[PDB]
């Protein structure tokens, strides 16, 4: 299948995992300021957008990390072999937003031919979910365009067993010398530590600060 | 009556309104800089107070976007017509604070003559609720003048149905040219998108960069 | 023993603290800068080393005000005389952390031995919670090192009667002419209000502002 049964009898984290799954289940979110002076320039010297590219460039290192790509599966935890990315679409007519998703590629060019794609098809559908169905292999990736926050906190009822990253952007601002975007990620405790997080943020500067092809 | 019931059928949300009030109850909190530059300067020239000026503003902008006016009662979607804010007061001596409300009014000075009034009645009142039961149409204010903060979020153990909006504001500070206050709003995902969210901080900007009277 | 049956029918928050408790119960979070520019110049003039300062620093400014020191205990609430500070630990080698805790001592070279003495019987301690139970007089300090984040909220499922502060620190860094260090507090509203947290964020800027001997 698309997924391998993970060893949770000789894993390091076991003991952390059934912790925060069960005694004190919890997440955690944090919101950092990504340095996008480098990426801004790459997309200035491209025809490539914005929002798409974060959206490839997110997927690209929430698929490089295992803990990221954890989820609870016929009561078993297992490991995404790769995630695609589900995203919001904002529908300026009626002010209301959908979800849509496209598969992951590691070539970017075609990860564009894909976006496009699905943009193009559900461009005015204005269900929450066009496509039907959210795959089980996801990350979700939101962005509010409008307003900068320091800041992103969602406050969920019921989080049991959700293992998937929640990514979310604010609009960018000129801060000196730097374009930064602000970027808050919520996990669940269970899969993630302070550390996991900090390693896919360290691992998505990097890439903001590479080339895109 | 003060309230309108909403036409949730014909209303374009209205699956999003399901989906987050029942099959994934949530909210989010969100932090972002005001600049306060230009209110500074009008209160300079006025004879205004600060925190009523902002208690007043952020009672405008909020009544002017119905969303943020939704509310249950009779197990029905109403909007009400215009809200009072419910608004945090210290007590110096005793190291507590009390929750005071008083009628919004759209006419400043108006406002001020209702503020100073119950500011007045209830100065050393050290009930919770000095009033009574709190007014169905109302929104929380609340300030944090001590410290200043870059982010604040409540984390709450029971939230179903509850949609009114909760502000709160920190101590602002000069970063280089600009005096910013930060201030958290907290919403409930059933009524409120991101959008909705970006549009009140935006309106309130505005509204801090505009004539007091 | 080792604490003192708090007087709860002739405080003065007594109707907050039943509120909050019971009736709506909830908690915050807010995350601030500390300036520690001073702090890292004492620092330098010595041989003592960043964490086990701040952990020092915040466990001495939660000594000195009773409400970071609340508990039930036999259903009563009660008042520690002292707390022990529990810090994370992390294993490089594993990439997974522990939890450890050492006495506190109002001479900050007495702190330092046990410290050191600690962190040298469990260095290699993979268990989450090595040293075994938790003591009850504890407050909880964390750290992520590896990035700076401007916000950070845990998000708990279960908080019921849970009152010891919950502290966590980021990546310091260079802000022009200081060195900021983000501090995240999380509380209990039963125990806490908000001007409960600044005073005690004030106080622990004071601190870093002030001789270490
Ligand atoms: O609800 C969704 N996204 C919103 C958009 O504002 C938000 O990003 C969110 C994501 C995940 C979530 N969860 O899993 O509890 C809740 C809200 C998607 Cl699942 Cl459609
Ligand atoms: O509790 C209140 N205010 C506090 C003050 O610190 C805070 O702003 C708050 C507001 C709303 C809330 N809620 O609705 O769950 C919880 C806390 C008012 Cl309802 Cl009195
Ligand atoms: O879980 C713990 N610490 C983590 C470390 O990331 C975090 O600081 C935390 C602290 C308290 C907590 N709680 O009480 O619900 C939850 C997480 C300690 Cl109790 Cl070991
Ligand atoms: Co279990
Ligand atoms: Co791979
Ligand atoms: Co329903
Ligand atoms: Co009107
Ligand atoms: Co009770
Ligand atoms: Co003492």
């Amino acid at each position: 299948m698309n997924y391998t049964k993970f060893d949770v009898k000789n894993w390091v984290r076991r003991e952390h995992f059934e912790f925060y799954r069960h005694r004190l289940p919890c997440g955690f979110s944090l919101t950092s300021k990504i340095d996008i002076t480098t990426l801004k320039k790459s997309l200035d010297d491209s025809a490539y957008k914005f929002y798409p590219v974060m959206i490839y460039l997110i997927a690209q290192a929430v698929n490089q990390f295992d803990e990221l790509r954890m989820a609870i599966k016929d009561d078993e935890l297992i490991v995404w072999d790769s995630v695609d990315p589900q995203f919001t679409v904002f529908h300026q007519e009626t002010e209301t937003f959908s979800a849509l998703s496209c598969p992951y590629s590691s070539d970017i060019d075609q990860f564009m031919v894909n976006y496009l794609s699905v943009m193009e098809r559900y461009k005015s559908d204005t269900k929450l979910f066009p496509q039907g169905v959210t795959p089980e292999n996801h990350l979700n990736i939101a962005a509010l365009p409008w307003v900068n926050f320091d800041s992103f906190n969602l406050n969920v009822a019921n989080f049991t067993d959700y293992f998937a990253p929640i990514i979310t952007m604010a609009k960018y601002q000129q801060e000196g010398d730097r374009l930064l975007l602000p970027l808050s990620v919520q996990v669940h405790h269970a899969v993630c530590d302070g550390f996991h997080v900090a390693r896919f943020i360290n691992r998505l500067q990097e890439l903001c600060n590479s080339k895109l092809k």
